[PDB]
């Protein structure tokens, strides 16, 4: 089995609308996503998506929920990515956009799936339902889904 590294993803969530970012640079860009990142040493996963979420989208939060854990494959690539998958309602300034990453708000019926990974349709309305889940997804490039997996859990 492949080894994995760790990485967090942080959702948003407010009653009526979720907090995105656009991938601006780079490769892989143009798609809407939480927002994170590696998991540096020393720290806990939820401290390091405190900072991933401070660091991409300007927010800094005392907190957050833990509500998932999505592993990701992609045909080709020696590890795997363990993303652990955070959500908070509570914030307290604004988002700032950066040459890397734009902030937007999206109402929570206009959520942009079509320009978002592909594994999101499946593990985001689970997100929305107040349900934590486990999942994983085998991906050949950034489209297609070969072989995923995906489950409600009660505690993750
Ligand atoms: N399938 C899928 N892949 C995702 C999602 N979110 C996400 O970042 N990825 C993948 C695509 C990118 O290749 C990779 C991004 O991680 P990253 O390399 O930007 O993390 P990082 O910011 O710590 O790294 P770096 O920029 O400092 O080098 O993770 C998602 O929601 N679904
Ligand atoms: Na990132």
């Amino acid at each position: 089995m492949k080894a994995s590294r760790l990485y967090t993803l942080v959702l948003v969530l407010q009653p009526q609308r979720v907090l995105l970012g656009m991938k601006k640079r780079g490769f892989g860009a143009g798609r809407w996503n939480g927002f994170g990142g590696k998991v540096q040493e020393g720290e806990t996963i939820e401290d390091g998506a405190r900072r991933e979420l401070q660091e991409e989208s300007g927010l800094t939060v005392d907190a957050l929920h833990k509500v998932g854990q999505i592993v990701f494959e992609f045909v080709g690539e020696p590890e795997l990515m363990d993303v652990h998958v955070f959500c908070t309602d509570s914030i307290q300034g604004t988002p700032v956009e950066s040459d890397e990453m734009r902030p937007c708000w999206f109402q929570l019926d206009q959520i942009p799936f079509k320009d978002m990974w592909p594994d999101n349709s499946y593990w985001f309305p689970l997100l929305l339902q107040k349900k934590k889940f486990h999942g994983y997804f085998k991906f050949q490039g950034q489209d297609t889904i070969l072989d995923y997996t995906l489950r409600e859990v009660d505690t993750v």
